[PDB]
């Protein structure tokens, strides 16, 4: 399948770096007007997170060429200007933060797009998650989400623990990297104010809506979650600590086979397991979406426990995203 | 009263300019082998974290004088061949982390001195806490201990809660600033590997007994309360997350209203409450125990809760120090 | 005499700071289109480099209130559509970055106030810096410039050195920390590639313009001096690397002597002095512009030599805007 | 050849990596004290700034076992008392930090080693560096040096531009990243001071003797150098800033190919060349000793200039060791 991309920032580039990683989906435009052609060179190849790329580029003709494939550049305010279908663009990424809803997203049909998948949550165009409900993903759909990060880390956690235990009522914390809506020093930052506070200097609380929409994803689970987050001075990967009470007794060591033979079975390459003594930095460009940390939790007696998964935010949530295209495609 | 101090490390420093601003203590002798006496003024004088010392400070004849008065200087590893009554020190703290046992910390009293304080964590020692079971000493007590920083953070919050409404169980989690036993890159720390893991880049999860002991101080408790650890790259103040279940149902308001009592009457000075945006920073160099954070926290129903509450583990500890010794004084 | 100010950042509230300490300066207005009358209270109480406010603020009328005195709020865009006159502003401290040549500097004159000063360098406003060239300063000046932060250490120390043994070639390098115009992750910076690149992650070197515009407020060394940046992470406090060749000859000694004693006499509060062990922390909030460490620096030979000073880039700048206001208000 | 190493450290464990990436050189021992062989697994393996090892690593039969060949462990504080011959280690690498001289070093012919290599400058042991010297090594020594890593970084770049345009004079400063030595809070340092201050919060001056050991290396130019350092808070890769006087005058354009050509016959893979807008991550697991930076120098006139080299501390350094090694063996 043929692909187009809106807003050539952190997530933009990564899912960019998969698709030729892979070779199930191929790339063929990019739109981005606060970014020109010879700029665009220098951002791709070079990474602070995560390395140089292993590959080459350049530019010739007016193009963008990486390993030899040419590119087609945009330079637009207004996605109804851009022209997706001469350049052969079937399905389009929606990644500049900006362009959230229905009506919004929209504007790319009328370029002469087919899809289009909107790399963060929506008030209301459909959510899916891989591993958990995307054989729900049906044909007449032409606007979708792929939901947040946090929530791809803990809806396939508390998939399998609600199966086999049953899980009456719980909250939940999550300890997050830094990100490019945050500020350097003491600033302006619209009607949230913790948020705009030196981001080097402080532990900052926030807002969350991701453990609500478990409950989107999970219908059964609807109204029995919530939860809250802080932001800390690291520059990329992230933590889940989730509190629960459940229906059936459940020894600690019960509750580790289970999901152990998960990762092994249906969820091989979404979730993993781990008894090493591990920290942040080991799961820095790791594909997956949820790791168990079996040394770091606890719990007080058989109905009532502490779970703990570790997150890389930007390359685990990039391979998703190519993920749900091919699915897709699979169905036309 | 007259007081002499073993370490003077982060704690040890911070407690002598408490006491000279307060001026019911008086510090009289020092012992530290690794900081000669022309070092010792450098670094009472300037500080990285809390800022320069208003005051004179000198040298004079192989005596220590702070505005004008004079305090004698020891070097030796072991505690029972210090002198410590000849220099007149009717009270020692125990502040170098290496002598937390009675058997241990009791050599002191092999020098002269009347009664000794531990600024840490014990095995068998009896441990207090301001304003919850302070009045339970006597005069008996030759040995006693002033607990951890993430202790006295946690007990106010917990009596209170549980005399209003019942507390049936709960699990607490802190976020905490880096200390003198991390390090700066990759390296050897003994039984627990992850804590030797370079302390600029990680977030770091650790264990803690810090939950478990406040059934030893409110002994309705036992049993009923545990949590963990995560550690995280700034230099000074924490953060405690405790989620708990209730006996008698209550809103969010009355949970509000409650605690701003307490904090109006029987526990001013140790308990604090606020309303505004507040960030980390807000509370360096603050001398509370715990201050309440009335919109961070969050409730799923009328039985289940999440708490949120601040402390400055070096600075807040520090003045506890000194209104213990008050307390123990005023009862010989 | 009574005061405007135009940019309400961390250069705009910190000379409010000042002003209200010292209290020969008065002010009656303040105009920011970004922040409105209840979050300005927020931001002027709490401070994570410098602390809280003593003293009283709140919101009363519509008017914001510090310490009993009653301030007049704008929010425009355009300079020009601004009412001063009405509300009695004799002199308007220009600090947003956005207006820094005499054309659109000059729109504040049409709003009905006398005389505007610039907290920033300029290509055609005239440069003063105190202690160097301000005694050429007269009337007939409408629109004025106070330079930056850098040439405020660099100048004073270059006219002690060159009067008494003779400059005849130099460059410098300033190591510099970070400002509201770097990002939180790789990003978008214009012209300026390396500027956007992650700042909490990365050494980034700069350009600078701060040694050849010595040369234009001391004319004898006009095309004698040139130099670079490095940009590193932390959040305030900077310093100054010179090396320099001299014509007369000169011991390291005869060096220190000439320095003190300017420091004593006629430079005194603005170049300092010192012997002691130092590093950056040493200097948050210290009111000087330049400050010489004497056990930091070297010499090869006796016309060869390396010159280190420290300073605080947001609050001795500050306190300099204030002085520079005095001194023309004494001369109306 | 057969290889020991004493001291399992940063510079340790990534001279083991590098000596296994190659495969001119074979390691068959390892001592130190404190850290056990299940330990030793565990800081192989996981690494937080260079990332996971790709390839096998285990414990069979009380033996350490990479790729399928097992290595030899020992427990020895005293260095005469190990036991180098039975394992059949023919070069031993001191890579501690406490045994830098002649005499101490010399322990380990003792316990039946042949030659020793130590991993920092010395008292009195001749120095080397590839590129510059190393065709000046004998086989009549037993005992010898590899330097630092500033002057790893300093020398290359100073022979070709004294060979072509004399060097008359000059002075070095180096921005360097953090160590080992240093301390995560204000603490004892013993003689030097400023050294123990909070790391993470602080710019820290400090000496250097990289400067002038390039005068031993090159004859011609001792006297003629001399330098400091800055620490700063990154955790990997630094910088070094020459300034610098000629005896043939020369443009810039000129010295830049001089530099290039230098890059691309004799010193390929020791001297680097580039023209993009890079910074300090750029460099992270980089080989070469030393990269010409050509957009970042400048130049007063055609005998006055400024000149930019960055270096990878740790990975560049370590690769050098091994390329001794093998120059070393070729000369039995
Ligand atoms: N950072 C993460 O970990 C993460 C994880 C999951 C989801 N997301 C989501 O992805 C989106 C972007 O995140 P980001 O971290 O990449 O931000 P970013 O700033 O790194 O990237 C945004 C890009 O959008 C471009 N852009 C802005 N306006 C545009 C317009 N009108 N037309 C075209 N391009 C435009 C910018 O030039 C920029 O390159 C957000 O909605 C965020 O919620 C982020
Ligand atoms: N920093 C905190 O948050 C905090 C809070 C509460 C309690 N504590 C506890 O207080 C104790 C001290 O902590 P710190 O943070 O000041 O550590 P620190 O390393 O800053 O201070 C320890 C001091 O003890 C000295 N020392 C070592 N051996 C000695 C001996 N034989 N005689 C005399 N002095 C000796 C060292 O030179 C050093 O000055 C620890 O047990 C710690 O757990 C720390
Ligand atoms: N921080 C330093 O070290 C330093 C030192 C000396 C000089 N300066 C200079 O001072 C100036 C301001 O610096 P800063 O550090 O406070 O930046 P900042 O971003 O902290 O402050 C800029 C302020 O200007 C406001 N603003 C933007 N457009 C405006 C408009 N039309 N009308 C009114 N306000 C507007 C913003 O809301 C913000 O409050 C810059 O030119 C900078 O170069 C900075
Ligand atoms: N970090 C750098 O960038 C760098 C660069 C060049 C040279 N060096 C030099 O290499 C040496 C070590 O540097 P490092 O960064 O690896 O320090 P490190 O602490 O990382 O490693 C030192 C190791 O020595 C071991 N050790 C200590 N005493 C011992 C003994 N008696 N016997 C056996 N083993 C012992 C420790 O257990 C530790 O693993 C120093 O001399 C340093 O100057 C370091």
């Amino acid at each position: 399948v043929k692909v187009g991309v809106n807003g050539f920032g952190r997530i933009g580039r990564l899912v960019t770096r998969a698709a030729f990683n892979s070779g199930k989906v191929d790339i063929v435009a990019i739109n981005d007007p606060f970014i020109d052609l010879h700029y665009m060179v220098y951002m791709f190849q070079y990474d602070s997170t995560h390395g140089k790329f292993h590959g080459t580029v350049k530019a010739e003709n007016g193009k963008l060429v990486i390993n030899g494939k040419a590119i087609t550049i945009f330079q637009e305010r207004d996605p109804a200007n851009i022209k997706w279908g001469d350049a052969g663009a079937t399905y389009v990424v929606e990644s500049t933060g900006v362009f959230t809803t229905m009506e919004k997203a929209g504007a790319h049909l009328k370029g002469g797009a087919k899809r289009v998948i909107i790399s963060a949550p929506s008030a209301d165009a459909p959510m899916f998650v891989m591993g958990v409900n995307h054989e729900k993903y049906d044909n007449s759909l032409k606007i979708v989400s792929n939901a947040s990060c946090t929530t791809n880390c803990l809806a396939p956690l508390a998939k399998v623990i609600h199966d086999h235990f049953g899980i009456v009522e719980g909250l939940m914390t999550t300890v997050h990297a830094i990100t490019a809506t945050q500020k350097t020093v003491d600033g302006p930052s619209g009607k949230l104010w913790r948020d705009g506070r030196g981001a080097a200097q402080n532990i900052i609380p926030a807002s969350t809506g991701a453990a609500k929409a478990v409950g989107k994803v999970i219908p059964e689970l609807n109204g029995k979650l919530t939860g809250m987050a802080f932001r800390v001075p690291t520059p990329n990967v992230s933590v889940v600590d989730l509190t629960c009470r459940l229906e059936k007794p459940a020894k600690y060591d019960d509750i580790k086979q289970v999901v152990k033979q998960a990762s092994e079975g249906p969820l091989k390459g979404i979730l993993g397991y781990t008894e090493d003594q591990v920290v942040s930095c080991d799961f820095n460009s790791d594909t997956h979406s949820s790791t168990f940390d079996a040394g770091a939790g606890i719990a007080l007696n058989d109905h009532f426990v502490k779970l703990i998964s570790w997150y890389d935010n930007e390359f685990g949530y990039s391979n998703r995203v190519v993920d749900l295209m091919v699915h897709m495609a699979s169905k036309e």
